[PDB]
């Protein structure tokens, strides 16, 4: 086979995406959080484990990765702000070791 769409409402995708982002959020040396503002395409393929290819518009928030107010903060600042970034993440899920691995991310 060959990679075929996963509907947003899928729970593997929802785990994969949330994994891409938290790892994106550490890897960046800014002080605020980033969010997904849209998934542009979400695909999967089964090569032994399940390998997702996500394309995501990410935006910046005014919500510091410090503050306890964080997740409440994030739902809130909602439609306003900084800069839109678009990324492609490929996540790979190896369900007999129980593990989820981030194989590439490409941002613009």
């Amino acid at each position: 086979g060959a990679p075929v769409p996963v509907d947003e409402n899928d729970e593997g995708l929802q785990r994969a995406l949330q994994f891409a982002m938290a790892e994106y959020n550490r890897a960046s040396n800014d002080k605020y959080s980033s969010r997904v503002v849209r998934v542009i395409s979400a695909k999967r393929q089964l090569v032994s484990g399940i390998k997702y290819i996500l394309q995501v518009e990410i935006g910046r928030t005014t919500c510091p990765k410090s503050s306890g107010d964080l997740q409440s903060c994030e739902f809130h600042d909602e439609p306003e702000m900084a800069k839109y970034t678009t990324c492609t993440f490929v996540v790979y899920s190896i369900p007999w070791l129980n593990q989820i691995k981030l194989l590439e991310s490409k941002c613009q």
